[PDB]
């Protein structure tokens, strides 16, 4: 074969193969078979070694088997150079910009811009050979960046096969998360006593810098994409926002907002109808781009040292203000995990007063070293959370205090207990945990209530009908379902579910009572090994630790809570109400 088709096929094979992996052990939708696959995988090695050129560490072979097909972050040179955009702050700047460009001139100063929003995210670079996807990298440093092929294909937008466009294409734009998302991921490692993201950038860098692209793709990625390298001659292209729309018509997504402007005066228009806009997106924009929208003079016009000159990058005020930490305080999740939230001097960002602020959980507090008397800036994370932003430490009188938690829990006042990185409350019984507790022994997995739907339970409990689980049971009451969009054709059906319940084995109960690490699995291998809550409440260490998957920290643990007279309590009631506490 002609070494020109060996590229073609080694380009399409690395493809559908990385298509596939993803297919699979990704989507879980796999179309072709898990040995026809490997009849691709093969050829692929076997061309590979009669044109050893073609070999690229990025290749599916260079890490093979019947795993998650990796993306190597392996450095690498972009065909162009990636700029970096100039900042302008204020129109004065914007003006002198477009007064910049009329040195050359022809009868005008009004030009013709496109401008569209700045998406805070990561410049990527997608290499297309033929139309088939090389790879992609990230921007690194504007000439070499990370290869994360597979990454990109976790976001489903980003098309692997063009079609009518030139034969070495290097489309550029960005992958972002949205705030939503940011906010989510931000939430899920809050909980687990990760330090949290400090914005969009960063968060989407980390969700695509992932070994296991199967994680980048539960993060929730978008990308968009606004320019041309090798290609912009070969696509006939002419105007800026031509450009945005054929990258649309390619497959490429664009959902970042764009639209045309005449002169700085005019670009000054979209820039306030946009940032009132500001936190109107589903994404984080801190300003917005000034583009020249005559392609044809961009080449005239020439890149600075680091920067183009045809283009500029025209942001919205950054809202950051330095104030003190006089006080923190603590509060309880719906979990049980003691929240950190730190009282700062009224201060003021974009009008909103600023007067409280998250701490987050014990790491931020501890890697920010965020001591008390400190004076911290703070700022909006994805400009929607206010949150210390960093402590000006040199100005620390070193009379400040650290942060410390509590003996106790400030909603209950059982004594705290540090359940890994983050510390909680143990109590089966706290207020500030029934109505997690009551849904989770209500779910499928655990004592199946389909009855108690989420609002039901948080209806029953400000009502004080509820008050933790075997309160459900006392709720024989129909009389008592009769008055939240319940009659008795509603009622008497929970009514009987309450009671079916009663018999799920000690393994689905000791799942329900959410024990502390005793997963659903760990749980059976509990009630097997006990037969009975009897039995189990009079375990031992050892007894505990010789159980399959029960570790000497959870063992030690689980041996509080039995012991815990709250837990005992809520056990017996549960008994006296008829639940079963053998095994099923
Ligand atoms: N829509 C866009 N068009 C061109 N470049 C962009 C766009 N969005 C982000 N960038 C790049 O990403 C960086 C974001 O900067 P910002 O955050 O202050 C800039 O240096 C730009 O070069
Ligand atoms: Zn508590």
């Amino acid at each position: 074969m002609t070494r020109e088709e060996a590229r073609r096929r080694i380009n399409e094979l690395r493809d559908l193969i990385r298509y596939h992996n993803y297919r699979y052990y990704v989507l879980a939708d796999p179309e072709i078979s898990d040995a026809e696959y490997d009849r691709l995988l093969r050829e692929l090695k076997e061309l590979e070694e009669r044109f050893p050129e073609f070999k690229s560490p990025d290749s599916p072979t260079e890490q093979v088997g019947a795993r998650p097909l990796e993306p190597t972050f392996r450095p690498v040179r972009h065909p162009t150079r990636m700029y970096s955009l100039d900042n302008a702050f204020t129109y004065e700047e914007v003006l002198a910009f477009e007064e910049r460009l009329e040195r050359a001139l022809g009868r005008k100063r009004p030009f013709l811009y496109t401008v569209e929003h700045k998406v805070d995210g990561l410049s990527v670079n997608l290499y297309y050979e033929e139309g088939v996807l090389v790879f992609g990298a990230t921007r690194g440093d504007g000439e070499v960046g990370e290869e994360v092929t597979q990454n990109l294909l976790t976001i489903p937008t980003i098309p692997r096969r063009l079609k009518g466009v030139p034969d070495r294409l290097e489309v550029r734009g960005e992958v972002y998360m949205p705030i939503e998302a940011f906010l989510r991921l931000n939430e899920e490692l809050e909980e687990r006593g990760e330090k949290v993201f400090k914005n969009p950038r960063n968060a989407a860098a980390g969700s695509l810098r992932q070994k296991d692209p199967r994680v980048t793709a539960k993060r929730g990625l978008r990308a968009t994409f606004y320019a041309l390298g090798l290609g912009l001659e070969e696509s006939g292209l002419k105007s800026q926002y031509e450009l945005l729309l054929w990258l649309k018509e390619k497959g490429f997504p664009v959902e970042h907002g764009y639209e045309k402007a005449l002169g700085a005066e005019g670009v000054e228009e979209v820039y306030r109808r946009f940032l009132a806009q500001r936190h109107a997106l589903p994404f984080e924009a801190d300003g917005v781009v000034v583009k020249l929208d005559d392609l044809a003079l961009w080449r005239e016009l020439g890149y600075t040292a680091r920067a183009p000159r045809f283009a500029l990058a025209y942001k919205f005020p950054a809202e950051e203000k330095e104030t003190r930490l006089l006080d923190v305080v603590f509060q309880v999740g719906r979990t049980g995990r003691v929240t950190p939230v730190g009282v700062l001097e009224p201060v003021f960002i974009e009008g909103s007063e600023v007067s409280r602020v998250t701490l987050h959980n014990e790491s931020y507090i501890e890697e920010l070293d965020i001591r008390i008397g400190d004076w911290v800036l703070v700022h909006k994370a994805g400009g929607v959370i206010p949150e210390v932003l960093r402590v000006l430490k040199e100005r620390r009188t070193g009379e400040e205090r650290p942060i410390r938690w509590p003996e106790t829990c400030p909603e209950c006042g059982h004594r705290l207990v540090k359940e890994g990185k983050v510390h909680r409350c143990p109590n089966p019984l706290c207020p500030a945990k029934r109505f997690e507790a009551i849904r989770h022994y209500a779910s499928r997995k655990a004592m199946d209530i389909e009855g108690l739907g989420e609002k039901l339970i948080e209806r029953l409990l400000e009502k004080g009908l509820v008050r933790d689980v075997a309160d459900l049971y006392h709720l024989r009451k129909e009389d008592l379902l009769g008055l939240e969009r319940m009659g008795e054709k509603s009622a008497q059906n929970l009514l009987r579910q309450i009671e079916e319940s009663k018999h799920r084995g000690l393994e689905r109960l000791l799942y329900a009572l959410g024990l502390p690490g005793v997963g659903e699995v760990l749980a059976r291998n509990l009630a097997r090994r006990f037969g009975t809550m009897d039995r189990l409440l009079e375990a031992s260490l050892e007894e505990l630790l010789e159980v399959e998957e029960v570790g000497e920290l959870t063992a030690r643990a689980i041996l509080e809570t039995l012991k815990d007279p709250a837990f005992r309590d809520l056990v017996r009631r549960l008994k006296e109400a008829g639940v079963s506490m053998e095994s099923k």
